[PDB]
C-alpha cells in the first residue's frame, strides 16, 4: 500500500496544491496557499487493524511504524539532494550565512561520516547548499537509526543526531524559505523549496500516521481480567451505568490498577501488549485507537483506563466506531454522555472525532435502513456536539462496492447531512480502491480534486435539509426495510 | 578489592578445602568434602552499601555487576584452558562420549566462532578436551556479553550462547567428574578439575554477591511521598501498630500501589533507582537488602513492599541492621513480631538473617554496655527464632579498630553466645582489614583457617553459659558504663 504514497501520491500532492494556488489567483487572492496548510492528508490502517485479525500483533505494529519512518526518510533525502543541485544562489539573509559558516567551517558539525567527501568538496559560497547539506545527514541517520531500531531494537546512532521531530526538521528548511524572500527571490522559494515544505507539513517524518483499531469486547475482557483479580467482581456483569461510574472514579485516581501478576489469556496479551508497543514508540506515529464495535461510553472510558494504565504517556484519543443499527441510533446519546463528564471534557480539549462504518450497517439492517440511521446519526451527533463546543470530525468507513457506501467520491460527500462536515473529514480508502484512485499520476490528481473540491462546497453551500415529511417517510420506511431485510 | 579474590582467595580456597580433605582423612572419614559443599564464601559491600554515601548511585551498583561476572568468566577461562591442557585422557563414560561426539561433529555446535583455530585442530579420542572447549567457547561469550551489557544497553550474543545460570555452568563440569570416576580415574578427577568445581559452588557466576544496604527512614521517606500523593494520609506519623497494619494489607494485596507520576526529590529517586536496577539484574548476583538503623518490624515490612511495587521479581532478603542501643534492646521482640505474621512467615521459607552493629554501638553506648547487650542480642534473637523453627544467621558488622568489635578472628567467635552460629555465619572485613587477612597466599590460607576451626569448634563444642550472677553484674554494670560514657 505504501508502494502508492512512493509513486504517485508524493508527488501528486505539490502537484495538487499548486493548481489550488493557481485556481486560488484566478478568483483575485494574490498569495499562494501557505505551505503549513494540511489541506490533504494521509493515514494508514495497514499495521493497526487487528479487528477480527489475530495475526495483526504488537510486533507488527512496531515494524509499520519503523518501515514508515525509513521509507520516509529516504523519500526526503531523495528530494533534498535533487534541491541541493538546484539551490546553487549565492545571496542568502544573515541568520542563513551565520548558521552556513557554523556547518562548514566544522566540517558538518560532525553528525555522519557519510557524506563526508561532501564536506570537502562544497565551495564557501553555497550557503543553501550547506544547509541542506546538514538536513541530508540528519536524514541518513534518521533512516538508519530506525533501520538499526528494526533489526535490533537499539541504535548506536543516538536521538539528537537525527531528526526526532516534526519542527527540528521544518527549522532549517522553512530557514532556507525565508532567506531566499529575504534577498528578493521568492520565486526561486517557491519553486522546488515550497513543493518541499508542503510535503513536509503532509506527510511527516513517518510519511503515513497508524490508525489502531480493536474490538470492543476485547476490552472488556481484559477490564473484567483485572476486576475479577483484585477481587473487585466482574466489570462485565456491571451495567453500563456502573462501569462508568468505577472507571471514572479510576480515571480521576491516582493509584495503578493493572497488576503485573495478572494471569492473562493470548488474546489479553495482545491487547495490552499492543498498548505497551503504543507506549515505546513516538506519539507522532500514531493516530486515533478505534474501537470496533463501539455501543456506549463505556466501551470509550474502558480504553482511556487501558490506555493510561498501559504507560502511554501521550495517550492517542479514542474515537469510538459505530458500525451497527443500535449502536448508531444510541450513539447521539452515547456522545453526549461523553460530552457532559468533566474529565471526559479535559481530556479531548474541545476536540471529538468518532467513525461511522457503512459496511456493517448495510449487513444488519437493510442498505435503505442503513444509509438513512447513517444519515441522521451524523446529523444529531453534530447537534450534540455543536451544543458541547466541542468541534466533530466524521470518520467515514466507506468501501469499494456500493452496498459498503461506496459510490463517486463528490456524491457520497454531496449526501451527507448539511453543516456535518466543515473543513474536517476522515474517509477510508480500501484495498483494491487504492488503485483505482492512485494507479497512475492522473488518477491521483483528480482523486484529491474531488474530495477537496467536494468538502468545500458542501461547507460552504451546503445541500438541503431533509423536510418534515421525508424524514417521517424515511423512518417508517427504514423499519419496513430493517423487517424485510 | 577484587583484586584480592583475584590473587589469593582464587587459588586458596581449592587449596584450603583440600586441606580439609587431608584434615577428614587423618580422623579416618576416607572421603573428600563433597565439592558441592560451600564452607566459605565470599560476598561484597563494595556497590552496595548506600548509607550515608549518595556517590554510590543506582548504576555504580549496575557497573559492579557486571563488572564482577566479566572478571569471574575470565578467571573461568584461563582455569578451563588449564584443565583442557590436563584432561588428555581418551577413557569416557557413554554420556561423555555422546555429548563429546555431538560437539566435536558440528564444529561445537555453533556457539562463538572465536576459538574455531581450535576445533578444527581438535582429535577425535581426548573426549574431555571437546566438552571443556565448548565450556570454554560458551564462557568467552558469557564475558563478552558482559561487556556488551555493560558498554552499552545490550549486546548481539544470545542468551543461550553464553552462561545464564550456575546449574548450566555445572553441568558440564560434573559431567566429566562423573565420567573419570565412572573409568576409575577418579584419582585424577580429584586433581585440577575437583579445585575448579569447588571454585564453582565457591563463587558462582558473579565471582561475589553483593549486599545492598539503605538507611531506615530513606524508605520511610518513599512510602510517605506515596501515602501523601495517594492522599491515603501521611505513613510518617503514623504508629508503629499502624504501620504494620497498613503494610501487611498491601503485601497482602493484589493491586499495585506505587504511581508512575509520583514527585520524587533526588533522595527518593535513588531509592526507587536503585530497587529497579535490582528488578533488571539476575537474582543470582545479590545477597540481602539490609537496612541500617533498624528499629521496628516496620522497617523490614517497608521495604518487602517497595520492593515488590518496584518490580524486583524475585525479591531480595530482607535483614535489618541493629546498629545502637536501643534497637538491639527491642531487637528480639521485633524479631518475634516479624515471625508470627502469617504472611512474613511464608516469605522467608524459616530463614532469617540478620546484622548486628559493633560500629555504630558502641558510639552510642560505649564499649562495655555495646559489647554486652550485643551478646544477649544475638542470645534471645536465638531463643525467638528455635521457638518458631526459623534458622536464624548472624551478619556481624566488625572491622579492624578494638573499638570497632575488633580482634583475633577465633576468639572473637569463642566470644559469641553458645548455639547462637550452628555453622551458618557471616562478617564483615572492612577496608584495611581485607589486606591484614588476604594480601599473601599464607594470610588466605591462615584467614579461612582460623574461621573454618572457630565456627566449626564453636557449634559442637560451645563456649559456657554466664552464671546468673555475672548476668545480673553485667545488666547492672552496662547501665553504669553507658551513664559515665
Amino acid at each position: 500500500g505504501m508502494s502508492y504514497i512512493h509513486e504517485t501520491v508524493w508527488k501528486g500532492v505539490p502537484k495538487f496544491l499548486r493548481r489550488v494556488d493557481t485556481a486560488l489567483k484566478n478568483i483575485g487572492i494574490n498569495e499562494r496557499l501557505p505551505y503549513n496548510v494540511s489541506l490533504i492528508r494521509f493515514s494508514s490502517w495497514m499495521g493497526g487493524d487487528r479487528d477480527g485479525n489475530p495475526r495483526v500483533t504488537p510486533e507488527v505494529t512496531r515494524d509499520v511504524c519503523l518501515l514508515a519512518r525509513m521509507m520516509a526518510a529516504n523519500l526526503y533525502i531523495d528530494q533534498i539532494e535533487e534541491l541541493m543541485f538546484e539551490l546553487s544562489m549565492w545571496r542568502c539573509n544573515d541568520e542563513l550565512r551565520v548558521r552556513a559558516e557554523e556547518l562548514h567551517s566544522s566540517s558538518g558539525s560532525k553528525v555522519t561520516k557519510y557524506y563526508i567527501e561532501f564536506w570537502k568538496q562544497i565551495p564557501p559560497n553555497e550557503p543553501y547548499r550547506v544547509i541542506l547539506g546538514h538536513v541530508r545527514d540528519k536524514l541518513y541517520n534518521t533512516r538508519e537509526r530506525a533501520r538499526h531500531l528494526l533489526a535490533s531494537g537499539v541504535s548506536e546512532i543516538s536521538a539528537e543526531s537525527s531528526f526526532t521531530s516534526i519542527e527540528e526538521f521544518l527549522e532549517p528548511l522553512e530557514l532556507c524559505y525565508k532567506s531566499l524572500c529575504d534577498c528578493g527571490d521568492k520565486a526561486i522559494a517557491d519553486g522546488s523549496l515550497l513543493d518541499l515544505l508542503r510535503q513536509v507539513f503532509t506527510f511527516g517524518l513517518s510519511l503515513v500516521k497508524l490508525d489502531i483499531r480493536q474490538e470492543s469486547e476485547r476490552h472488556t475482557d481484559v477490564i473484567d481480567a483485572i476486576t475479577t483479580h483484585l477481587g473487585i467482581g466482574s466489570y462485565r456483569e456491571w451495567s453500563e451505568d456502573k462501569r462508568q461510574e468505577w472507571l471514572l472514579s479510576e480515571l480521576r485516581g491516582k493509584r495503578p490498577l493493572l497488576p503485573p501478576d495478572l494471569p492473562q489469556t493470548e488474546e489479553i496479551a495482545d491487547v495490552i501488549g499492543a498498548f505497551h508497543v503504543l507506549a515505546e514508540l513516538p506519539p507522532d506515529s500514531f493516530g486515533p485507537y478505534i474501537i470496533s464495535m463501539a455501543t456506549a461510553p463505556s466501551d470509550v472510558l474502558a480504553v482511556e483506563l487501558l490506555q493510561r494504565e498501559c504507560g502511554v504517556r501521550q495517550p492517542l484519543p479514542v474515537v469510538p466506531l459505530f458500525e451497527r443499527l443500535a449502536d448508531l441510533q444510541s450513539a447521539p446519546a452515547s456522545v453526549e454522555r461523553l460530552f457532559s463528564v468533566d474529565w471526559y471534557m479535559d481530556r479531548i480539549k474541545g476536540k471529538q472525532q468518532v467513525m461511522v462504518g457503512y459496511s456493517d450497517s448495510g449487513k444488519d439492517a437493510g442498505r435503505l435502513s442503513a444509509a438513512w440511521q447513517l444519515y441522521r446519526a451524523q446529523e444529531e451527533m453534530a447537534q450534540v456536539a455543536k451544543r458541547y463546543g466541542v468541534k466533530l470530525t466524521l470518520f467515514h468507513g466507506r468501501g469499494g462496492t456500493v452496498g459498503r457506501g461506496g459510490g463517486p467520491t463528490h456524491l457520497a460527500i454531496l449526501s451527507q447531512p448539511p453543516d456535518t462536515i466543515n473543513g474536517s473529514i476522515r474517509v477510508t480508502v480500501q484495498g483494491e480502491v487504492i488503485e483505482f484512485c492512485f494507479g497512475e499520476e492522473h488518477l491521483c490528481f483528480q482523486t484529491l480534486q474531488r474530495f477537496t473540491a467536494a468538502t468545500l462546497e458542501h461547507g460552504m453551500h451546503p445541500p438541503v435539509s431533509p423536510k418534515p415529511e421525508w424524514r417521517k417517510l424515511m423512518d417508517e420506511m427504514a423499519v419496513v426495510a430493517t423487517e424485510e431485510y
